[PDB]
């Protein structure tokens, strides 16, 4: 039967820890897959780490230019959340270097970007078989959110983008049922950026807070009705969540530009409350270190800067790195509502540290009725390895 | 359907192994998670073992200060009984310091508690998806059982400590069913400390044999009834069961008060016979080494040191430690009580020993009819280990 | 229930990645079986990966003369698809050098055969049990498919073959019923040489493309119906499959008789499509590198040689090998028609590179309704080991 | 449901290869448990294989004594039939250096011997929880089958031996339902010898065939009737089946007393068939290499040494060991009649080869109707190891 997310995400004013996979410290010994791009998604009976292997294994030769995005010997593939990207627990789920994935109630829906850079290939997977395609557009580049896909009533919907990964790019929306595309459409963004989007469902509705790697330092955001008539532009917020980033005191919110000069970017999310947001990002404006959330009233309908709620999960001693959305399914969380929960990737090696490597683990936090304390749940691993 | 733990335990005249994973030994060259405090908890299909890892496997330079008891690495993970802690055949429960977790018929439900020492955040799952959560409440190292909990029909009970471990701290008994926590109670306890309770169902309430980090060589005890009235003492027997102690001719029982100067301890535990009691303690008086559990006539319920049964388990040549309660399900047992089975922790490492590493493995005993001979199944690994 | 394989086979236009394994890079760190002659095969619920293990892993002395194609230590063994050959996730199947399996709707069924050289067994396996046995009937090194067999409504079907690798040899077709063999048939080809069968389901009989390592170029055909009534010859296309071959400019088919002088060659695979044939191939025509697909209008009834599509997945610069075909069963892919996919094998290692082992691990790629775009699904292992 | 083992064992003409788990030979790299004793035992929808472990693996130095037979690190663990006793897939059975196991039809009971050898403890488990004990009789090594115990209509059998290893022995069997003691008799053999039987069902009774370690080279026989009373004697056959032992032709059988001087001995097996018997043995008299099984015409009721069947499965060039027997389930086989199946044990290492350690793999074979081919499915391993 179909899993409904047509539910309101719950209201939150704290978030707890769900997990910890210290995939790198095990690494230094256990056979971890090398990674890079984890994220989470739930199904009616558990929740999962999706991420991108990069056909190599942590502490060994095969792991040495791991910093280079594209490859065809990366692969999609799973564990239950918690575990490490261990090699003998995980199950495959497809060939690829960007991915999305999400359960819709009776089965696991995957898609998988590989091929050539100029026309690549996105499988689409349900049930653990290929079961649609669709092809660079665009031609270059074509990929995805890098977070878990949105579910509603037997409809999956999800973002791709084809195109500059600086100046202009193309945007569309997926739409599909039981592994078979039945919908789509461009969304028109003429001077705004977007890339992968992180997202959620909310009153039968899927949200999404994305990345401009163009030019603006506040989010792009899309709502998208199943029918797919959307609503594209930026988190309203007066405070910059993107990294590289300048001052919040110097930032000018909006609800429909891009703001600020800074280029570049990193995945972020974003929750809705009525007309507030909890927004997380790096805690370094410059650099990929720390993590922290922040609740600011009226955030999601107006320029407003007003901070309500902070919480650090990560501190500046630490680096960070990418952060995606999810819900957790009524049908665990006993609740009345979605109870949304996010996922903050920590990266170890290349560009940073001292090693031929690259990859991260993870730490994943959720809801929760009551505010919580600050700390920092790091990767903890000690750089450089044997090698 | 919910698991009815409303029967009496039965009455046991000896301990027969049930299992022994041998963690230490395989984990100089297996993949083994260096642990600490692990303990048992059935379901009505399988009884798992539960423990502390410290995000990092034996053999490896990770384990170094793996003696530190806190920090954001450790996890709490869960393997079928008997199996080692290694990786491949974990499944991730929460992220902690300090756990608890108990099936109560219907899914598992685990309790870790993580964050920083002077507001420690007490994640509540179940299902494998948090559900709720505990925020500390006297600001000092919010902690638990360390042992399986006890759910009756339906409702699942724990026991949490937070405060000083030497001085007077607080204690409370918190109440859930399906992962919300629906009841708490304050324990009055003034003079008394309550540790890491080893707590088990009999005759349709909680009955717990606790560890006072403060001034008593005996244990304190109570009594929790599904409506969260209680009663809180110590062993009435006549014969100290923590460590370190001091002989047990110069000991004076008391089921009301601490005795005995010693400040430190042990988690330990104890199963009620009727009036008698089954109580587990190490050898060695002074240190944990060894391990055997006495039978005292009336010892529940006088200042008895009436000695009926006697078995050894470790011998005083080999290392031991923690020690907790759990019963069996009746729907494994097949028998018409509540089986008693304990476990014993077998630490290696420092602060006794030439490492750099601190980790345990176990051994499980349960119930039986009959009296069993004694023996000692200890670790049994050469260390110090290539480091 | 018994899956119905009786449906025709979907008209592709292009391949799509399935999966990918990346075996032999694990293998430099991880604990992967070293292997030979993987293939695909799937039930109603999921796809493995069989193959031929050589009771030994990569980077250890065991992996040695691992060239030899035949030992009492080889043995057949699966893991879902996708996933390496890795010791931890495999499923043990049967002792053997040489294999075929498949699922008839309710269980798997597998063949194994071992023994010596001049009166090997094939021992017939369902549901995880040895059910019947297959003596050499030549007493030539009975061998069989290498790939995946069929079963339609209940029955399945396969191809052994007994004799010499080079002149005349003899071929049987066989037909079992959980597990139980029920029919055997004596194909006649006097002047022809068939050897490892690449086999799929269509239109209600049972379709092979087969490799003949005596005279030809070009590949051996087969059409069994249930009754074990069939037809056997060539494909038609002017253009020659196997390797080692010749131009295809100097090529002339036949649908009745081997074509060229090459006499060794390599396993391969086909699908008819109408009139038109898809036909896979290495890129190299004198070596065992690279990999390409091309359909042939009307190749399959006709010497034609009109190249409709071309896709490649495996560039000349890469090792390539085996390749075989299997189909996606309707309960998986929603479809009306069966799915053709093919899986190629990279080996690695002896002959060719400068290692004391040999193995392989594999791309998987399936039917899909559009063009693919060419590229290089590498094995991508950087020899040699450290041995 | 209880499984029907009523039915009479098939007429088999030969044995076919079940399956060879390589466990040595991937252990020289791989994370093995160092084991001894391994056993096949089947459920009506798996065969796993039983074995004891050293609380150790191959290729560490904790494998360093691993000959000594019992120490309190041994541990009965299991896999799927034809897995390595590997540790991430090994399930967790018993604690102990002897035992037995085997389903019911609606689970396993498994009877694990550990504790000190003046006073033994036998711990039965059903459905992964002790469920009763045996306490040593004799106070003199209590043990059991190392072979797979016999359930039939709900109700397991097992014989346990307590007493000296050479002289005089006390032998008893168990009868168990749902891991519960309901009977056991008391066997009188005065001058025979029993250790280690291998058993199966037949015609409603329990068939063994065991080891006579006192002064037998002839195996001693015993016939179990499920109220209990029994039938105890030696294989009539007039050729010895043990190891050590002396020529053929100068052995006179004797279904009543043991023959020969022949004082030490190795588990063994044996199958009747109508009057017949197929026996197993290892080729070397004096040693423990080799494998081979005869079929003796009338060779069950009669000192006949008529060979009507002899088929070689491990060469004089090889190590072998213990052997023992057990039944496919009829809801896995198909047929009418229980199909014997047998499995051979290949010892490595002390005290015949030049390692600090000793453990062993296994290849199992079972019935079928035709004869099959000579030849050796030998360990494999090349000792000594890094050590
Ligand atoms: C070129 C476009 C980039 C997205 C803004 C790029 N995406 C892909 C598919 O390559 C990402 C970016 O280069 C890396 C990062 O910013 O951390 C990850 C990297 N993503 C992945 N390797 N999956
Ligand atoms: C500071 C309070 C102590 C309890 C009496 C302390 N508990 C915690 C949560 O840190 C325990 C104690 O220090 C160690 C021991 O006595 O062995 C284990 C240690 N427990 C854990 N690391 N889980
Ligand atoms: C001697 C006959 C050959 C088939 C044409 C030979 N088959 C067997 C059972 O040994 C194959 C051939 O030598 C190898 C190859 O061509 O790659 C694989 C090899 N196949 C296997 N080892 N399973
Ligand atoms: C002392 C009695 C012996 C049986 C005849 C002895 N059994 C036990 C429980 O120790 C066996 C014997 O010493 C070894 C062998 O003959 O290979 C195995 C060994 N068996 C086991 N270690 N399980």
């Amino acid at each position: 039967t179909y899993m409904n997310n047509t539910e309101a995400i719950c209201d939150a004013k704290g978030f707890a820890p769900f997990s910890k996979d210290n995939g790198i410290r095990i690494g230094s010994r256990g056979h971890i897959f090398v990674i890079r791009e984890p994220f989470v998604s739930c199904s009616p009976i558990e929740c999962r780490t999706f991420f991108l292997t990069q056909g190599s294994l942590l502490n060994d030769k095969h792991s040495n230019g791991t910093v280079k995005d594209r490859s065809p010997f990366r692969t999609l593939m799973s564990v239950e959340v918690g575990q490490s990207p261990n090699v003998y627990q995980a199950r495959f789920e497809a060939v690829a270097w960007s991915a999305t994935a999400c359960h819709d109630g009776k089965k696991w829906m995957t898609v998988g970007v590989t091929g050539p850079d100029s026309k690549a290939v996105a499988v689409i997977h349900y049930g653990g078989v290929p079961t649609d395609v669709v092809n660079s557009w665009a031609g270059d580049i074509l990929r995805t959110q890098e977070s878990s896909c949105t579910c509603i009533q037997g409809d999956c919907y999800w973002v791709m983008t084809d195109g500059p990964a600086n100046r202009q790019a193309q945007y569309r929306i997926y739409k599909a049922n039981q592994g078979r595309i039945i919908g789509q459409t461009d969304i028109s963004f003429n001077g705004g950026h977007i890339e992968e989007c992180s997202c959620y469902p909310n009153d039968g509705k899927v949200e999404c807070v994305c990345r401009d790697g163009w030019t603006g330092t506040n989010r792009p955001v899309l709502v998208i009705s199943p029918d797919l008539s959307y609503r594209v532009g930026y988190l309203c917020a007066g405070i910059p969540s993107d990294t590289p980033r300048g001052e919040d005191t110097q930032f000018t919110g909006s609800c429909t530009s891009p703001m600020g000069n800074q280029g570049y970017g990193v995945k972020g999310f974003g929750f809705r409350q009525g007309t507030d947001v909890w927004m997380g990002r790096t805690i370094s404006r410059t650099s990929r270190s720390g993590f922290e959330i922040l609740r600011i009233k009226n955030g999601w309908t107006q320029t407003s800067k007003e901070q309500i709620r902070k919480q650090v999960v990560v501190d500046n001693l630490n680096w960070s790195g990418y952060s995606g959305s999810f819900t957790l399914p009524v049908e665990l969380s006993g609740k009345d509502c979605l109870v949304p929960c996010f996922w903050v990737e920590m990266i170890r090696g290349k560009p940073e540290e001292k090693t031929i490597w690259t990859s991260s683990s993870s730490i994943v936090m959720c809801g929760v009725d009551y505010e919580v304390a600050d700390w920092s749940w790091h990767d903890g691993a000690i750089l450089p390895f044997d090698i």
